[PDB]
């Protein structure tokens, strides 16, 4: 289940291919990665880095998670932040994109340590 969570993370948060994001990117991606299937997910972040580029953050120095756990790691990546427009209803969900290179923090579990949870 360490792994199955890792898969869930990849699905929900990783698109290496996409460069940056516009509004139509989100609309498409949120639907494709199965986050509008029933209800529109308020807010989601997509990381635009290669999968291995990311897993490498699990080998940067540890820091303390929001929840007090010590398995969090920080790094600087390109992302698209998808936030729900409000003028969206379900399941015809609609989003406003926000591209930026920014700091992120991810929990890493398992052996080897793989990313399983987005903290910030």
């Amino acid at each position: 289940m360490q792994d199955r969570m890792y898969q869930r993370f990849l699905r929900q948060h990783v698109d290496p291919d996409a460069t940056g994001g516009n509004d139509a990117y989100c609309n498409l991606m949120m639907q494709r990665r199965k986050m509008t299937s029933h209800y529109c997910k308020r807010f989601n972040t997509f990381i635009h880095e290669d999968i291995w580029n990311i897993r490498s953050i699990c080998s940067t120095s540890n820091i303390q998670c929001k929840n007090g756990q010590m398995n969090c790691h920080e790094g600087v990546v390109k992302v698209t932040a998808c936030r729900e427009t409000g003028s969206s209803r379900a399941p015809n969900c609609r989003y406003r994109a926000m591209a930026s290179t920014r700091r992120v923090v991810i929990a890493c579990e398992g052996n080897p340590e793989v990313p399983v949870h987005f903290d910030k």
